[PDB]
């Protein structure tokens, strides 16, 4: 649409761009890191094992928390996104929700209901991962609370990689305010623009490819979660042979000019954004046949569940290598995208 005039960037992420990096950080990251840990979320956790688990007696019942929260880039607005497993299902892997997990969701709906703790904001079965979204009134937070375990497994690679390599999560900070104030929320989601930070930096050699974590060998084991190997080696970086960089304003702002160009020119047509391989150029076309032997067999017997190629934008999930996590931005979206990384970067440069 209109291809051969560029999309403006929105005022409100001008604003935010051409004033001081400092501004950006003062107060979000330190918030940020404070909410990784604090005592509200042991009173929800503790209140949703105790709302849920007379629905389901004799069963196991552990909650995960993961999330922006819980990875370090969240603020005081933000969600706190939840996996009840009733009865170990940690290990299991449902692409789209099984019949049995739909009805234990809606069995957990009603507790929420008449739960005077609990406000239901909504219910949603149809997602492509089924949740109840609900207010835990003692605390004021809103939670996500879902029935597969993909979500905790990414978010505890992100805090790995986080704890790291800190320059990671100052620009996943900044990036989730930009996509905000650049109202690309719909269809570019804070997770997705992570994932490129991730490969971005792995391009610079700051951080490893998630496949070289996965090695399987005499000493290293794969966690399964139906086919994804979900654990990683959680070896320092000093081992990986990777320097670690100490995150100041200067160092922050040449990494997010070179990032928001980089995609400003990316050739989304023919390569995806692939934190698994974690190298340049990796191709569309050959994606599919350089992953782990458990994809291929796993395509096999679930042919509609492969990853979705004939897309604008590919940035494929990491574990859930079948995960495209762009499949919904349009051409159109992916050219506001692109437009509005152009002219991010203009605004950070400083001949």
């Amino acid at each position: 649409h209109m291809q051969h005039i560029t999309v403006r960037l929105p005022k409100k992420a001008r604003a935010m761009i051409v004033g001081e990096i400092t501004n950006v950080f003062k107060d979000k990251y330190p918030i940020a890191d404070k909410l990784k840990v604090i005592p509200e979320y042991d009173v929800i956790e503790q209140d949703l094992c105790k709302l849920l688990s007379p629905g389901f007696p004799k069963q196991p019942l552990r909650v995960y928390k993961f999330g922006s929260r819980i990875t370090g880039i969240g603020n005081r607005s933000s969600d706190l996104d939840l996996f009840v497993d009733i009865g170990n299902t940690f290990h299991t892997f449902e692409h789209r929700a099984s019949n049995a997990t739909v009805a234990k969701l809606r069995a957990m709906r009603k507790f929420f209901c008449d739960s005077e703790d609990w406000r239901l904001i909504n219910f949603i079965e149809q997602a492509r991962v089924p949740i109840i979204k609900t207010c835990h009134l003692p605390t004021g937070i809103e939670c996500d609370i879902c029935l597969n375990s993909m979500g905790f497994c990414n978010t505890n690679l992100l805090k790995y990689i986080f704890e790291s390599q800190p320059l990671t999560q100052y620009m996943c900070i900044y990036v989730k305010n930009w996509l905000e104030r650049c109202k690309l929320t719909e269809q570019i989601s804070t997770y997705s623009i992570t994932l490129m930070v991730i490969y971005f930096l792995q391009l610079q050699a700051l951080l490893p490819p998630i496949a070289m974590l996965q090695i399987e060998d005499a000493a290293n084991q794969a966690v399964l979660v139906g086919p994804w190997v979900v654990n990683f080696a959680q070896k320092s970086f000093s081992e990986l042979g990777l320097q670690q960089l100490k995150a100041t304003v200067p160092v922050i702002k040449g990494f997010l000019r070179n990032f928001f160009a980089y995609f400003a020119k990316f050739d989304y047509e023919h390569f995806l954004v692939c934190p698994y391989i974690g190298q340049a150029n990796v191709e569309i076309a050959k994606i599919e046949r350089m992953l782990h032997a458990r994809y291929s067999a796993y395509v096999s017997d679930n042919p509609e569940c492969s990853i979705q190629l004939k897309k604008p934008m590919v940035v494929q999930d990491p574990i859930q290598l079948n995960h495209n996590v762009t499949k919904a931005v349009t051409k159109y979206g992916l050219q506001t995208f692109v437009d509005y990384c152009q002219q991010t970067a203009e605004l950070l440069e400083e001949p």
